[PDB]
């Protein structure tokens, strides 16, 4: 009876486990399966996807006991999709040693520490509460809860699978369940009809990978989606002129940019790395692509950080002529650079390169594209440019800058970057100091050695861009993922 929807995506996560799935691929689909104790209503008090209220979800309620612990009562009878009830065992093992922060924990859930604040041990009082807490002062931890990192996952089947194949197998408490997957291919889902929420709307939800984005365009045409994914401005016009199909875009608290192996021995230091962001003419890019509605950001720093934001901050400046000057002094001696992209993943990734080479050959230096299908994983050793998205994942200026650049975090260890010691001291010290002047100048302290440095060049939060038949009535939310809570409905 209900609708089987079918989206066509850009590409599946590497994994449905919550954690190791985090991507501009996985949250679409772990958003339904899984729920947290905390939810983000975006849709909150009309606003126009983007609300950042956070209300309870799997926690009936929950209050602050002291600077780094938080009690909460949990919502009772609510069930895994294996049928087990969700208990704060399940709660406390989700943030656990065991299976998220600890030294084993993060062999197979690689970030869990990364992107965790200081989690200490959670504290199981009785079947319905359970206090989580870090071993040091943290007012974001409400924050944490509410985000990508906080799915509630069931403790005994987890432990049964261990993280890689629960991550192909997933169970949660979501409106929707697994049914099955063909890796780089789909991922279908299944109404669960015993929901503790909002009764899930259509009967299946299918993730059909599309690599091409004329080609998931094409397929919408054609009838074969319902929505597609990771779409361009200027896509709109081969959508519109259909009067049952329709373009759906929002601004999205993500930052589209570029990398660099700093390893690699022409990137081990910064003189090139800022030279190439130096030549780069945003304003021109997304005029030219995005039709004036991707934004460039004024340094790593977005409105959504709340008391972080600093909007006096000024913008990174296109400086062809200081470029050249940092060319020369680098000593680069002409060496074609590639920068690897596979193919449009993110949104204009193609378009955008081709624009930036011909900047950079402005500044004298030889920049060659190198396209990579899906499924052919470039060795880390062969990168020397490559693109990349940070998902700004709190409302706090914390993530990303810390998350992914912080010490012992993957661009310092991974990718070679050798940072400052006072921008490690800096991203210490702001995990601990409470929304104020202090940590607002730390910030700014932070972003001018990230400007300095350059370990990646911020390009633009982009214009996310969905196409959908107008008898899927759907809107999109200003995240790198897809809400269908209160925001799915048929005819
Ligand atoms: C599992 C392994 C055993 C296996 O060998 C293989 O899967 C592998 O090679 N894994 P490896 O780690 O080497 O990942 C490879 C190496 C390379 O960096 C690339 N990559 C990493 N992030 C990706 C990205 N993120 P995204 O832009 O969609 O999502 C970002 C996310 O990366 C980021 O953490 C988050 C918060 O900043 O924001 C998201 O938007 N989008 C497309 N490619 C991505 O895949």
């Amino acid at each position: 009876d209900r609708r089987a929807l079918r989206i066509g995506v850009n590409g599946l996560p590497p994994s449905l486990e919550p954690i190791n799935g985090i991507s501009n691929t996985g949250p679409r689909i772990i958003n339904q399966i899984f729920d947290a104790l905390i939810r983000r209503d975006y849709f909150a008090d009309g606003a126009k996807g983007n609300n950042i209220k956070l209300v309870p979800a799997l926690a009936e309620s929950f209050e602050r006991i002291d600077d780094k612990s938080i009690r909460f009562k949990l919502r009772q009878g609510v069930k895994f999709h294996n049928g087990a009830e969700m208990t704060a065992e399940d709660v406390a093992f989700t943030f656990s040693s065991e299976r998220l922060w600890g030294d084993e924990a993060i062999k197979t859930v690689p970030n869990g520490r990364n992107f965790s604040p200081n989690w200490d041990e959670p504290v199981v009082e009785d079947k319905y509460t359970v206090v989580l807490r870090t071993k040091t002062p943290s007012y974001l931890i409400e924050k944490y809860l509410g985000s990508w990192l906080g799915p509630i996952v069931p403790k005994e089947y987890y432990k049964s699978l261990g993280a890689v194949a629960f991550g192909n197998k997933p169970i949660g408490t979501g409106p929707y369940k697994f049914r099955e997957l063909v890796a780089n291919d789909h991922v279908t889902l299944e109404a669960n009809d015993g929901y503790w929420g909002d009764k899930p709307t259509a009967s299946t939800i299918t993730y059909q990978v599309v690599a091409e984005p004329a080609t998931r365009v094409a397929g919408l045409i054609s009838g074969e989606y319902d929505i597609i994914t990771t779409l361009t401005p200027d896509d709109m016009a081969l959508v519109d002129g259909y009067s049952d199909l329709e373009t759906r875009g929002t601004l999205i608290e993500n930052l589209h940019m570029f990398t660099f192996n700093m390893n690699q021995p022409i990137f081990q230091n910064k003189t090139l790395r800022r030279a190439l962001a130096l030549a780069v003419n945003r304003p021109l890019i997304v005029e030219a692509l995005w039709k004036n509605k991707a934004s460039i950001p004024n340094g790593f720093n977005f409105p959504h950080y709340g008391a972080t934001y600093d909007p006096k901050r000024k913008p990174m400046e296109f400086n062809l002529k200081e470029a050249k000057r940092l060319v020369k002094e680098s000593g680069y001696d002409g060496t074609p650079i590639t920068y690897h992209t596979m193919g449009n993943y993110y949104a204009n990734a193609v378009p955008a390169l081709m624009m930036m080479i011909e900047m950079w050959k402005a500044a004298g230096i030889t920049v060659v594209p190198k396209i990579f299908a899906p499924g052919t994983t470039p060795k880390d050793s062969d990168i020397l440019i490559r693109n990349w998205s940070n998902g700004q994942w709190l409302t706090d200026g914390l993530t990303t800058m810390v998350s992914e650049f912080g010490p012992g975090r993957g661009v310092q260890k991974r990718w070679g970057w050798k940072a400052p010691a006072e921008f490690n001291n800096l991203c210490d010290q702001v995990a601990q100091l409470k929304d104020g002047e202090e940590r607002s100048a730390a910030f700014n302290r932070l972003r001018d050695i990230f400007e300095d440095e350059a370990p990646a060049v911020l390009m633009y939060q982009p214009y996310d861009v969905y196409a959908a038949r107008k008898d899927v009535q759907w809107s999109p939310v200003s995240f790198e993922t897809m809400e269908f809570r209160g925001n799915l409905n048929f005819k």
